[PDB]
C-alpha cells in the first residue's frame, strides 16, 4: 500500500456525481490518501459534433479525429466536462485543480495510426514529477484525456488508455473505471469478478462490445503490470472486480 488511488470518470458519469461520491473523495483526502482524477467525454464530443454538423465515426471503439476535429475535442473535454468536475468538487470542500497548460509537461503521446485514425494518440510517457508536486501539496490534479506529440501537437487519447498509463506510472494500489453501467454484463447479470487471463475470450465471443472494449483491455493491462485491483461500475465501491489472478 502506497495509499494511492487513480479514479477515471466517464462522460455521462461526470454529469451525475452523487452525495456519496463527493463525501467519499473528501474523506479519503482528509485521511491522507493521494488521489489522481482522469476523465473523458465521448457523449459531450458527440453532441458538439452534431451541433456543429460533423459525422461521428468510430473504429474499434476509437473516434476517427481530423486536425480540425481537435478544436471540438479539446473544447468539449476542457470547457464542457473538466470545468464542471472541478466546480462540483470545490463546492464540496475538496482541494483540486484542472491542468490546462501543464498538460504538455505531463502526458507525452504518438499517433496510433495516422492513415486510419488521424490525430488519435497512444501514451508514450508520463512525467511523474509534476503530478507529485500537486500531491505533495495535498491537491488533486484533474486530467482530461489529451496528450502531446514530440513536435508539440495536441492528440485525442481514449480516456481508459490514459488511466492505465497514469495508474502504472504511479504504481497505484487501485484503479476505478467509473462509467454508466453497473459492471461488465454477461447473460443478463453483472459479473462479480474476472481475471486478466479471461478477458480475451469475452471480446472473442463478443460478450463485450463498443466502449467496453477499450475499458476492459485497460483494466487487464493495469493488473498485469502489478496494480493490485481494478473496479468497473457506476460508483466508487461496488461493481466488477478485475485482478491479475
Ligand atoms: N458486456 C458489456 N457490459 C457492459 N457494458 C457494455 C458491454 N458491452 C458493451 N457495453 C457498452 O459499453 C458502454 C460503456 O463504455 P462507454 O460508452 O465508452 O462509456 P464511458 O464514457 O464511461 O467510457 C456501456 O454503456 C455499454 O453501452
Ligand atoms: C469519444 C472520444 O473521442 N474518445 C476518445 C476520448 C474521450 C473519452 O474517452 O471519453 C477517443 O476515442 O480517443
Ligand atoms: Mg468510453
Amino acid at each position: 500500500m502506497k495509499d494511492i488511488i487513480v479514479i477515471k470518470i466517464g462522460g455521462v458519469a461526470s454529469q451525475q456525481l452523487s452525495g456519496d461520491f463527493l463525501s467519499q473523495i473528501k474523506n479519503w483526502q482528509d485521511a491522507g490518501k493521494q488521489l489522481v482524477i482522469v476523465h473523458g467525454g465521448g457523449f459531450a464530443i458527440n453532441k458538439l459534433m452534431e451541433e456543429n454538423q460533423v459525422p461521428v465515426k468510430k473504429i474499434n471503439g476509437l473516434r476517427v479525429t481530423s486536425k480540425d476535429d481537435m478544436v471540438l475535442v479539446s473544447h468539449a473535454l476542457l470547457d464542457l466536462v473538466g470545468k464542471n468536475l472541478q466546480e462540483k468538487l470545490r463546492q464540496a470542500g475538496v482541494s483540486c485543480q484542472q491542468l490546462k497548460s501543464d498538460i504538455k509537461h505531463v502526458v507525452a503521446a504518438d499517433y496510433l495510426d495516422k492513415d486510419t485514425y488521424g490525430y488519435v494518440g497512444d501514451v508514450t510517457h508520463i512525467n511523474k514529477r509534476v503530478i507529485e508536486e500537486f500531491l505533495e501539496n495535498r491537491q488533486i490534479p484533474i486530467l482530461a484525456s489529451l496528450g502531446y506529440s514530440k513536435e508539440g501537437d495536441m492528440l485525442n487519447i481514449n480516456a481508459d488508455y490514459l488511466a492505465t498509463a497514469v495508474a502504472v506510472a504511479l504504481a497505484a494500489d487501485k484503479l476505478i473505471l467509473m462509467t454508466n453501467v453497473k459492471g461488465v454484463l454477461e447473460n443478463g447479470a453483472v459479473l462479480e469478478k474476472i481475471t486478466s487471463h479471461q478477458v480475451q475470450e469475452k471480446i472473442d465471443t463478443a460478450v463485450i462490445t463498443a466502449g467496453m472494449i477499450p475499458k476492459i483491455e485497460s483494466a487487464a493491462k493495469t493488473v498485469a503490470a502489478g496494480v493490485g485491483q481494478v473496479l468497473i461500475g457506476d460508483n466508487l465501491l461496488t461493481g466488477t472486480l478485475i485482478t491479475a489472478d
